[PDB]
């Protein structure tokens, strides 16, 4: 069972009011419990910006900002502090985060998936031109488990076909990944 008691976006939706109630995504899961022991914790989804941190290029700034947005994104996806995500909780969490985020745009509050990809966006483009390349995407693909593939969802962000991912055009891409 998932509530506002191990659970931050349950915590979050209740916090204002918020009565929402839940009543392949399981791939992902595996994908994220390096371990397998059917549990995500919180020293497991921080290793992702340590794998990118050492493929780029980066400040200790740009680096830290990364690790904190993937901490409070990975918390409000369910991944509590101490006790973790098991593989049973995670649909439940899944959802009630996707109501969080909606709510959060309802009262214009920031995004947690902007957070997250604004935090990477900094670390990725690190010839500090200012912008994302497909090259640069392509480290982000190897750090979080491969390269081509990123022409994909390059394709699929640059709607003004630049060659660049600009901040808006990667906050999309994230955006409507977890939730299609
Ligand atoms: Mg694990
Ligand atoms: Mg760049
Ligand atoms: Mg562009």
């Amino acid at each position: 069972r998932l509530n506002e008691q191990n659970n931050e976006s349950y915590r979050y939706l209740r916090s204002v009011g918020n009565q929402w109630q839940f009543n392949r995504l399981y791939k992902r899961f595996d994908t994220f419990d390096l371990d397998s022991d059917g549990k995500m914790e919180m020293d497991e989804v921080l290793y992702w910006p340590d794998r990118m941190r050492q493929l780029v290029n980066a400040t200790d700034e740009q680096v830290e900002k990364m690790r904190d947005a993937v901490r409070v994104f990975f918390l409000h996806k369910g991944v509590e502090p101490v006790n973790g995500l098991l593989r049973e909780d995670w649909v439940e969490a899944n959802r009630v985060f996707a109501e969080a985020e909606r709510e959060r745009e309802r009262r214009g509050e920031p995004s947690l998936i902007a957070l997250l990809s604004n935090s990477y966006y900094d670390v990725l483009d690190d010839d500090g031109d200012g912008t994302v390349d497909v090259d640069e995407l392509k480290t982000m693909m190897k750090a979080f488990d491969p390269q081509e593939a990123a022409y994909t969802f390059f394709e699929k962000a640059d709607t003004d076909k630049s060659g660049k991912l600009e901040r808006t055009e990667l906050v999309h891409l994230f955006r409507k990944f977890w939730m299609e």
